[PDB]
């Protein structure tokens, strides 16, 4: 689909827009009981957007995709993993502010 | 509706086995992909369980449950929250041992 920033409908929507992504993806893992997602969520999505398809991010509903939560040991909410060629390259969990987001985003895109 | 402790269904089983409880009754707000509730989990189970219904565990699976996560501000797993006459009276986050189990519910039985 034409949008960088898109829900995880389902295991095989995961694994072709995730695990089988040619570029690197930011995978928010959120829950609408999590007050700290709220702010989270639409920070990194316009920031996402901005780089116009040098990174997606992959939004995973906990609630709705709890094998996903399960295959990568989330233990809390938020947790933001960036993904790459298939693989975990880097993680962190809660909110962070803009400049955080953008040094997490240039590390994974350079 | 012999037991002690059981599994939360859906709205209605909550309002009549928690909020319309006759006993205290001690909610445990927990999920598959969380580690500590599966130490957790059990243990107050069977501390329940010995106590022959002077109080009831009401389980709660938030990604089968999430409305009631939202009414009770679960922020986190796991959560148990200590409930008498249909009201909030105690709670507490994360695993705790026998000894602050038993105390916990000490205070909430009498």
């Amino acid at each position: 689909h034409g949008s960088t920033t898109f829900n995880i409908q389902d295991g095989p929507d995961f694994q072709d827009r995730v695990v089988n992504s040619e570029t690197p993806v930011v995978v928010d893992f959120h829950a609408q009981w999590c007050g700290p997602c709220k702010i989270l969520g639409p920070r990194l999505e316009k920031m996402v957007a901005k780089q116009h398809g040098k990174v997606v991010m992959a939004k995973v509903d906990i609630d709705d995709h709890t094998d996903l939560a399960i295959e990568y040991e989330v233990s809390a909410v938020p947790t933001v993993l960036a993904m790459k060629n298939g693989d975990v390259v880097d993680k962190f969990v809660g909110i962070k502010d803009e400049d955080q987001l953008e040094a997490f985003l240039k590390k994974l895109i350079g």
